[PDB]
């Protein structure tokens, strides 16, 4: 009767943190409260190096604290196709590929992000037009957020957003929770305690291997993103 | 040369959240990095089940919960006097005591709070003010919080803080991530997952023994808050 | 398939305006466009002058602007049930009343409303905590607001709210109004025209009978509304 | 003794709306009200197709509108000379010619507008210096806003207005209703109902010749709107 | 056009730099509207019968006010009102100026929105003072927050009756320096140089004025106004 | 007890009670750190080689920053950086003054607002190895209304997190927002600024009618001195 959902979260997870992981509990929880659908399984996918992003350290580093984090995690797993790509995969790419996968009474994927990734639709030449609609007219979004009339504004502001506005469920967050990544890497380089912000094994696995630094937030300084790049060019 | 400090947090603890946790992981960073003091202990205090505040549940259930927080932290401990008392103990005699107990060089116990509780010194009939002023002028006080022209503006509203303010630090927190007891609870009286939310020997706790309800958050109603009832009278 | 729905909003309109019939149009759109409904009725029902609130004129003229306001509505109409009875009705009873006579397959009559109304839920005496809970469980609001993390928000913080999430449809109103009745009234008073802000033949009406003025804004001074009255004493 | 007026507004009315109608309401009350002015008449005076607006249908449409809007009005009317030029006039020449037009002891015509066209005075080539300030000096400004505080600011922050400033009257709008032209326009390219948000008729001839949808949005898409053409070039 | 003298009553404890900027902005705005022509400038402190908590001697508020006003051309002090044995009505201040000038410019109340807004506090105001004030003299309202005034006006059906003769002079430059900030201050020790004249401060300074002693001052002690309204 | 010297670098055009307020301030403040003895404010105007929009001739800054301070026990006026013929950068200034009092030494510290900081991320408007410098050698006193706008902006930045523990944030809790801007303004348009900048001050402008539509005009489409600079 429900229509089962899975939830896949892309991301450079750099490095995970627990508002990652607290936005499969939120999504899963909405989802399931709706009476509407079942949440199957939850899906981390860390971006490949080739996305270039500056700051970005090692995929496979990434992925190793995405594991570490789902460890203990019944429903949530980390998938590796999006790492390994030698060439950076659009989103649309990743929906589509793993849609295929659960197809090889089929569960649906669904796009697990934030408020930002969702407006970022509007940073010109991020995202190609026609992958914006097939993404919310053929996937979904699940955006989960402290600033849900923030969100329903530019859903309400884009005449192709607000169309497919049934398949853009917005979850509120009412724990003010903004853990970003950027602010990890921010206190490691200073060389504060992260501890509770990110699962212990996480911030266990960073500190013996010190990969956050000055150093490590000039990788790839002065490159185009990806994405940027290639709808430029 | 550096001033040894132990940091004392008194509260209900209904439950114990990461944010609690945090806030000792903050005021060390802050307090280590002035140069000028040196961390060597922190200590969480549950009020007493006489503080007969409302949705209190007993105090046995707070401690064990709070002792399970700190088992896997180095440096953060649980501290029961104040929870064995027969009568609900003011913030200021529990600093006494502790400050009593290092003397048997030595370390000067402060107090760590957030703003809420700095800002509850103007609610009338809440805090003796002699108890106000030996506290800030006699322990210290260390403010962590994301509002911190909040804090500072009331420090700068009260000629006694202000007064004494070399011995009050306000610690902002950056990465704002208020999880609340309140809203814990609230999740949990919902069925929500506070997953990421608590340490995960906290929520297994809380699960086995399904502490908080409709009921629990009823206790104490219309009972008199303890410092209310003897500040007043 | 779809559920048929019944909108009706009650209220003083004292007098209606273009917001309150804008309400109406809200609505119809929100609904069919969910794709699970389908409206069939919207219903205006002005209360009785038993209501007692301060400034509220003879329900007969409240009743004919409603009349004349959907004059032209095809599908909005006006009903006098409230406006003729001796003792004010609860709001669960006026929505009991259309629910029965709809049973003489069967429409479901939902509580159109705006976020005032749905937070003066909070208002001490103002309704039975009773009757809150069958009105979200057994019939439903739909909700209309420029501040909709507002209502958003006052059902996070309110456990029967919460509950009953699915039976409170929160619609967004973009195109930010704020034509109270409060201040046409004040509007009147001052000899300021209100064409454009109410229908027509509204303001003709009102122009043509001097309803608004001083005088009729102290009927019922000092008198207690009838809900208060009812449920403190 | 009380100098006569009669208020202008330029505009693309594209479409008009009850907002547009209510600001010239408000103006009247308002000059009227000050016990110095007699308002004798309202003129809206669309933009001809020259403008070459983004979005701008054909001024025909505009201007049978707009007269269906005004038809019922008493003392607002449409003037179609500005329209009727092959070439787009300035704001100062259409006053101009307004003034000229009235001397055939003489009326004086006063620029009506929002805030959005004061605070335009800044945007970068849109508007001649020479001709803010004949404007300003030479006719007046009546400035309807929800915003008072905000027009009397960009007043404040410009020496041109600032020196005229006993000829801009700032008239606030206490019951705030701002229906803009480009809700009207999305909310009908998604189906949605614009009824009782512009007059019965302006709303059935939109219906009548279905007016606006993607394709007319797109209209000069991509061309320079006619004032930037003229005083870049 | 009108002539008119600018009346400010209020405690001045102590006088700061915004209330002489008051008098500036109030009389750039009234003579640039050309419709009228400020002739003086009138500082009237309140008497000790008044009762507030923390409100020094009069003497003392008086010698300041006038310190603050040494240079000044248009602005000047009058001590009828400090004098008075039985603390004035704001009314009653208007009326015995307006009669003194007769023996014709018309006296306007001075002042903030604050005292604006006071008009809503419970016993503070009789109804048919504010009536007459607003009617029958008039109020020049300087505020940073002007929507703030405008909002208060639009409100109350009496004030917007008669909002012609309630000029709400809007102040650009973002300043405060409200007497409660100059107090504590000085409580603390801090310096007030630059907030308020150098006369002033030099005056404070070599007195010791300001104390948490003389915080306390009629501490427990209702308002004046409010306990002749309320018995 | 370290000796320290407040040093305000700026335009002062004009100046107002502001900025005179901003030494009582910061003085007051350290001071009451129980750490440091100010012994001195140094005021010193730009040159006219900074070439910004509306900066009226140096001397006139000069002289009003003089009589501002006349009466002041403490603070004082330098003309050095006024006199050097091409634009002299913050860095060389304090450089300038300390090296000038080296002749138990005091130490100068920068005296700025947030704004000033702020620009710090002002594209070619500071060399990166310039702040560093400063904040590491010299300190700022950074006196402000939006202290956590100030706090905001030192945490965001590794260079200024670094260097915090020589960078002071006074709160300045009675909102006192005279800025030159607005001062050049009023006087513009006939306004009183009587009360706003110093009884000296405000005759002197009088007295030579100093700003004006055709004041505010001076260097209109030139580039900011250390921003040609650093672009080149
Ligand atoms: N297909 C395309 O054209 C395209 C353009 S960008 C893009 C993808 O978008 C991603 C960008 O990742 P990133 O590093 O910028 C983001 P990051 O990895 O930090 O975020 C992962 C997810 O968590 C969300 N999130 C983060 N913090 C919060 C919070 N505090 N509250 C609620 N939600 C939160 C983000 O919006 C995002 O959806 C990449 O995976 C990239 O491949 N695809
Ligand atoms: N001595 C007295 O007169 C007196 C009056 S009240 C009082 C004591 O004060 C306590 C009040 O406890 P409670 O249950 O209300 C508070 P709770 O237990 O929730 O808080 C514990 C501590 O965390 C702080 N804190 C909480 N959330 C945050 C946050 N999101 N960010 C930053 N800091 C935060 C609080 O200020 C407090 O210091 C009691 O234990 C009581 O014994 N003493
Ligand atoms: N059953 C009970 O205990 C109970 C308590 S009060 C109550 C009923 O509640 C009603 C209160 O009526 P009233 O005079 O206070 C309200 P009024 O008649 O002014 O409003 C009618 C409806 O329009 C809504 N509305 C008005 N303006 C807007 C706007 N600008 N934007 C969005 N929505 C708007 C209001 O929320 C309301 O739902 C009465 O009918 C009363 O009988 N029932
Ligand atoms: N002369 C010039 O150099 C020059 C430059 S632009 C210009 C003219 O200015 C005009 C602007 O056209 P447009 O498309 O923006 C007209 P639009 O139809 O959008 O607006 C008409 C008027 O209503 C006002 N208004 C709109 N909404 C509100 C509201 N919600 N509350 C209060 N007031 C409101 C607007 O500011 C405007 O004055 C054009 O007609 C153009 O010819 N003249
Ligand atoms: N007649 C009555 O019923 C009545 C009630 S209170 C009253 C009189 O009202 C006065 C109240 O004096 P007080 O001590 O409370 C006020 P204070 O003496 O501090 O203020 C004097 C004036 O300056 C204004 N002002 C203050 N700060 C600012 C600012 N920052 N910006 C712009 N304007 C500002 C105030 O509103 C006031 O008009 C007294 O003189 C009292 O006699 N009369
Ligand atoms: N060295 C470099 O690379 C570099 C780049 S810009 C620069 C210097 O920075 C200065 C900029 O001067 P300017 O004319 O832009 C500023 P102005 O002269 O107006 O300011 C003087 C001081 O007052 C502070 N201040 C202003 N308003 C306030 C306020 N309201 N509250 C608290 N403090 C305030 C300012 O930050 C500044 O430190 C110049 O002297 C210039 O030489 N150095």
């Amino acid at each position: 009767e429900k229509t089962e959902v899975v939830l896949l979260a892309c991301g450079s997870f750099n490095p995970i943190t627990n508002m990652h992981l607290r936005l499969f509990e939120l999504a899963k929880d909405y989802m399931n409260g709706t009476g509407r659908y079942t949440v199957v399984k939850g899906i981390i996918s860390p971006v490949g190096d080739a996305y270039k992003k500056k700051g970005l350290i090692p995929a496979y580093h990434r992925v190793i604290m995405a594991e570490l984090a789902t460890k203990n995690s019944k429903w949530v797993e980390v998938d590796t196709w999006e790492s390994l790509q030698k060439e950076w995969k659009e989103t649309l790419k990743v929906l589509r590929h793993h849609q295929e996968k659960l197809e090889a009474a089929v569960p649906k994927v669904k796009l697990l992000c934030g408020a930002d990734l969702l407006e970022s639709f509007a940073v010109p030449n991020l995202w190609k037009s026609e992958d914006i609609t097939q993404i919310v007219a053929n996937y979904g979004l699940i955006c989960v957020t402290r600033a849900g009339n923030d969100a329903q504004k530019f859903i309400y502001e884009s005449d192709v957003l607000w169309k497919h506005r049934s398949n853009i469920h917005v979850v509120n967050e009412w724990i003010a929770n903004d853990i970003s990544s950027t602010k990890i890497r921010r206190a490691l380089r200073r060389g504060q305690s992260i501890r509770y912000l990110v699962p212990d094994l996480v911030q266990e696995y960073i500190e013996k291997h010190n990969l956050y630094s000055s150093e490590s937030e000039d990788r790839n300084a002065g490159v185009i993103l990806a994405p940027l790049q290639r709808n430029t060019a």
